[PDB]
DNA sequence: GAGTGTCTGCAGACACTC
DNA sequence: GAGTGTCTGCAGACACTC
């Protein structure tokens, strides 16, 4: 309904169904950020495969997950499987970069959901 | 431990009224 | 804006399974 969510959406990778719960994993995300500016950060490592973009942070939850339309998971997992690897199973198969100051790894207080701050083990 | 799924009370989001 | 009430998505809480 936004036109951010419209462009970061026409960047997922690969059916009803899951079109639309795509979409609110989008929208959920983009309602988070649009509260701590990190919105055009976002878009601008998606839009450009930037790994030296600012971390793109959300709050971690007690057990690290987060849910979306009834779906529970690990945030970077999710949004690592929209915008990179649809076909990516685990978060073990994702390793951060060391520029990546909010790592899931790391366990802080905030966990980066950059795509472009994990690389595919 | 590691991972997953279901349930539910309430903060945040709306939707009003003066 | 201030105040109030309804609605609803989800974090936190359990409850399992290997
Ligand atoms: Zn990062």
């Amino acid at each position: 309904s936004s036109p951010v969510v419209k462009r970061l959406l026409g960047w997922k990778k690969s059916n009803g169904q899951e079109e639309k719960w795509s979409e609110k994993a989008v929208k959920s995300l983009v309602k988070k950020l649009k509260k701590t500016g990190r919105l055009d950060e976002l878009e601008k490592a998606i839009t450009t495969q930037n790994m030296n973009t600012k971390c793109v942070t959300i709050p971690r939850s007690l057990d690290g997950r987060l849910q979306v339309s009834h779906r529970k998971g690990l945030p970077h997992v999710i949004y690592c499987r929209l915008w990179r690897w649809p076909d990516l199973h685990s978060h073990h198969e994702l390793k951060a970069i060391e520029n990546c100051e909010y790592a899931f790894n790391l366990k802080k207080d905030e966990v980066c959901v950059n795509p472009y701050h994990y690389q595919r083990v």
